[PDB]
């Protein structure tokens, strides 16, 4: 039965069990994963409102100094570019990316998107023809099976992940591993099927709009935003568009129970519906840098197109 | 059918037989790169472009005996695996060579039956592609998508004019969006007949998705031999981007005052929906890595055109 979200934990909401699976508000956890930092800022003035508690250590500045400046002063070269790329009223799915040379922290990748009157800024550390070669190989795959196999093998070669699966949704939202590339010694999940609440309904809707999400370390504690609520609204900060957002502890426990230290996936979206997932597992924690993740994002789109094409060749 | 090519004493092309020109077998290439053909098994260099000596820095005869194994040691096994016998002519493999005579070359290979076609071009060596991809996806409708696409391509390439050209059901064309330098005519809104991109050219554009004329006044460079030794027949160059451009089509770029051109096919439901069409007033060799960006954009636009057309119908 579909039911509306519970309030999050920090607003006195209940804790999450196998009973109320589908009512965790996973998009507003009030916290992020510790391998990057996040700031929120007023979309018109550029006043800095919220920051992750670890921000001082990524950005090399005291909180009170950060919060006491506008983005115009903090990001003089990027602030006008942000404002042109992310105009008021734009969708929350639109992202702008730049690379910064920050004194204390080396090269940072900056990813920005806009939710209403809020700008959300994510900072992460950042670092030949493999993509072009893959694009052509995907297109020349003769059928859906060969496409799925080429796609899994390519992603594994690009990333070094211990396990890469193509996970397809059935009409009842059960899923099934239809191809996989895996490290020697791992057991096969190929052909296994798994029940529909394994990826509950409120996450499949979010996976149709925001096409990539990851857990870099399934044992890492989440880092709170400070303050936790958006001071504009005294309400929760929407983080469904932020790859840094903390992952639910109900999902983190499952990966732990499977022996997974790191988990990523790209959505494959066909005709406006979530067709499947390029799912990746690593047994140890593992951070895939932003520019490599971009390659996977591009492959997500290519695969969406090629899945349509291969399936049309099939009636 | 097709007329024989000129160099096999076929008729010269007119505006009376626009549909029968063998645009795929001209026997020559554009001079900003070099092409070798080679045997699929032996790696034996069978044809070369008369200009190969320039790019490769090799005494002419040296090449036309040697083997790819010898000539490209690191690459030759990769090719063997990347382009297995029986693969499609559409499948391409690329690498960057740090080659003694020329700082860096791009190498592009595909296979047509028993022949490997190798293309060499000068090359080199950020977020504009990722930023463009998200911009295309958030365009609210087909019109805005067209506008974003043309603007994005112009910004990435510096081309004097970038259009989105859309085919009607009878192959009548229509510039539905345009991004252009100040002080050019505006082709926005105009339509042009179905003969302006003939039938056999649209068929090839359905399979091989990117083509360009780098300099509309440059002479083609012959293949030597012109005929493939294997077959004593013309080498199919349809999948080569260095392939010499129809003289009928450069005469039309010249009459328009264009010195450089490039298009990307937008393919939807197995059919040619339209092209991203770029103009430059002067000669312009777009480097391979930037062309790759446009090739990606072509696929992304193909996806988004279907998405956007579905939310009208
Ligand atoms: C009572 C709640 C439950 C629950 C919560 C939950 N699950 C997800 C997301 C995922 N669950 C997946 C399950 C699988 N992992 C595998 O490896 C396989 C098969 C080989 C299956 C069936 C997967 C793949 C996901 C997607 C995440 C990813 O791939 O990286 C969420 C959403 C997480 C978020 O947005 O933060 C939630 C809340 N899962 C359950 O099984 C029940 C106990
Ligand atoms: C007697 C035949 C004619 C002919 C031949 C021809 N045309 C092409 C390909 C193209 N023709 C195009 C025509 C236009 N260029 C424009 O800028 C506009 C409108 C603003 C039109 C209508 C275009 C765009 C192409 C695509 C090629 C490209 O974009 O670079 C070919 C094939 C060339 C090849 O494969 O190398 C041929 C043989 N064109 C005519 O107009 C008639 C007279």
């Amino acid at each position: 039965d579909p039911l509306p979200f519970f309030p999050p934990l920090y607003l006195g909401g209940p804790e999450i069990t196998t009973e109320n699976c589908e009512r965790e508000p996973i998009h507003i956890p009030g916290s992020i994963q510790p391998h990057g930092a996040l700031l929120t800022a007023d979309g018109h003035s550029g006043e800095v409102l919220q920051m992750s508690l670890n921000a001082a250590t990524f950005l090399g500045q005291e909180p009170t100094v950060l919060r006491g400046q506008t983005l115009a002063a903090l990001l003089p070269e990027q602030w006008p570019a942000l404002q042109a790329a992310l105009p008021p009223g734009c969708p929350d799915a639109l992202q702008y990316r730049a690379t910064l040379d920050w004194p204390a922290a080396g090269h940072l990748s900056l990813t920005v998107h806009r939710v209403g009157e809020l700008l959300i800024l994510e900072f992460e550390p950042t670092e030949p023809h493999a993509l072009r070669n893959a694009m052509f190989a995907l297109e020349s795959a003769p059928n859906l099976r060969a496409l799925a196999e080429v796609a899994t093998q390519t992603v594994r070669e690009l990333t070094g992940f211990d396990r890469v699966m193509l996970y397809k949704f059935a009409p009842d939202a059960t899923g099934e591993v239809i191809a996989e590339a895996r490290r020697e010694g791992l057991h096969a999940f190929l052909g296994h099927r798994f029940p529909a609440s394994d990826i509950p309904a409120q996450a499949r809707a979010l996976y149709t709009r925001h096409l990539l999400r990851l857990t870099a370390d399934t044992r890492a504690a989440a880092v709170p935003l400070d303050p936790v609520l958006n001071p504009q609204t005294n309400a929760p900060t929407p983080l469904g568009g932020a790859v840094l957002r903390a992952t639910s502890p109900m999902h983190m426990q499952y990966l732990r129970n499977m022996g997974v230290g790191s988990s990523l996936s790209v959505s494959v979206v066909v005709g406006g519906q979530l067709w499947g997932l390029i799912a990746c597992h690593h047994q140890t924690p593992y951070v895939l840098p932003p520019d490599l993740r971009t390659t996977l994002e591009y492959l997500g789109r290519l695969l969406s197109l090629q899945v349509q094409v291969k399936e049309a060749l099939e009636h």
